């Protein structure tokens, strides 16, 4: 509250730990169906059924241009993609799976790095 302070962590590194691990997702093999926002104009249903469309490219550009707060609300950008891949895409499929497998990537990252 007023004038009593919580201890804080030492937030210096997040921004280059943030892009640290942007990177290994970004260079993941099954990363390809989140390198790119999805086409709005060619994909039936997308802009209509998913409100908040995110990619990877569009984290990077938002990390880039000190658009991320803190790293929460980078993790909420993050799992924003996986949670629009679950909604759009059968488990099964190769997209499917492929936001599952990224899913796990991520959050393992972000264990190590942060809860370390
Ligand atoms: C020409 O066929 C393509 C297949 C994949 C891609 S990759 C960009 C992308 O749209 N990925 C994606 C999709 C969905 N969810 N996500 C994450 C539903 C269907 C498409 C581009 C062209």
């Amino acid at each position: 509250s007023m004038s009593v302070k919580k201890p804080k962590r030492d937030d210096s590194k997040d921004l280059a730990l943030c892009s640290m691990i942007l990177t290994e997702m970004e260079t993941h093999e099954d990363a390809w169906p989140f390198l790119l926002p999805v086409n709005l104009k060619l994909v039936p249903g997308y802009k209509k059924v998913i409100k908040k469309p995110m990619d990877f490219s569009t984290i990077r550009e938002k990390l880039s241009s000190g658009q991320y707060p803190n790293l929460e609300t980078f993790a909420l950008d993050v799992r924003l993609v996986f949670d629009n891949c679950e909604t759009f895409n059968e488990d099964d499929s190769d997209i499917g799976r492929a936001g599952h497998n990224m899913r796990k990537y991520f959050e393992k990252k972000w264990t190590d790095t942060f809860k370390v």
